[PDB]
């Protein structure tokens, strides 16, 4: 059961940080992003602190690790040409600094924006901006995360991602990540048909490109398209059906990684509720009582 969660890189330790929030999390996978998620903005490869963290994570089992790009990346932009140039040139950084950690395969990419250009338009850029970006020789892929089609987000559909591998001319450079709050908020029934939805993405885009799980509950109903993302079993998923993708057959070689939100309502001040949802879902049992749990530790 690979199963971790988003952590962070402080600096100057940046990745031992990471590693031992993961750990202290009992985590055997966990995901960072390379700098601030919101931001550019980036410390040199030299000061990620990568043959610590990396010592780190060897001496506490952690194999594989997941980076996901910043969120401001729009190469769906079709307005401003130099957003679109300003997140191809990121990627390419993003992939060096990747590939200069060992032992992360994939880089999580929200598609892209197409922010009044129409899908059709948006998706183009972005397999513009990719067929850019990719080499047919790097080592770590792009998962392109499935999106909750908040706003103007493309990848909101699983046809809308195989249309942006179907594009690029390097698409064995590309994988998935999978979100089950986007997918649920984006309208699939993962809660009663889950193997369903599963199949379908096989179908269309194939389930060897699913690299990466979000594991995710949901504050909104399903196709609610808002991108809330709630803890494990006390939102609209649910404990039952967000169980089973944790623990699914067709998935266990694919990394689990939690984005639940801290808790502490309501004037402090803000609990990780990682460590214990973890280990609620390796127990197969929903506690009614985890919030309360996380608040005290
Ligand atoms: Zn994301
Ligand atoms: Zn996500
Ligand atoms: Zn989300």
């Amino acid at each position: 059961l690979k199963i971790g969660s988003h952590v962070s890189m402080s600096g100057k330790k940046m990745l031992l940080a990471a590693s031992e929030e993961a750990v202290s999390y009992g985590a055997t996978t966990f995901m960072i992003y390379t700098g601030a998620p919101q931001n550019t903005r980036r410390k040199p490869i030299e000061e990620l602190n990568i043959e610590a963290g990396r010592k780190h994570m060897e001496q506490n089992g952690i194999e594989e690790i997941i980076i996901h790009a910043p969120y401001i990346i729009n190469v769906g932009n079709t307005t401003k040409p130099e957003t679109f140039q300003l997140g191809v040139d990121f990627l390419r950084m993003e992939i060096e600094r990747t590939s200069a950690l060992g032992v992360a395969k994939q880089i999580v990419l929200h598609p892209g924006a197409h922010v009044g250009a129409g899908a059709d338009a948006g998706i183009q850029q972005i397999i513009k901006g990719l067929n850019e970006v990719l080499t047919p020789d790097q080592t770590v892929n792009i998962a392109l995360e499935t999106m909750a089609g908040k706003g103007t987000e493309c990848g909101r559909s699983f046809e809308e991602i195989a249309k942006i591998i179907d594009g690029v001319k390097y698409n064995e450079k590309l994988s998935v990540c999978f979100d089950t709050c986007h997918t649920h908020d984006a309208g699939y029934d993962i809660v009663n048909n889950f193997d369903g939805v599963l199949n379908e993405f096989d179908k269309i885009v194939g389930i060897d490109r699913l690299q990466v799980l979000h594991i995710n509950d949901s504050k909104n109903v399903r196709g609610a398209g808002k991108d809330r993302h709630e803890n494990i079993g006390f939102g609209h998923i649910g404990y039952k059906a967000l169980h089973h993708i944790v623990h699914h057959p067709q998935l266990t070689h694919v990394p689990k990684i939690l984005e639940t939100p801290y808790v502490g309502e309501d004037k402090k001040d803000k609990k990780p509720p990682y460590k214990l949802e973890i280990e609620m879902l390796k127990n197969g049992t929903f506690d009614e009582g985890l919030l309360e749990k996380i608040k005290a530790q």
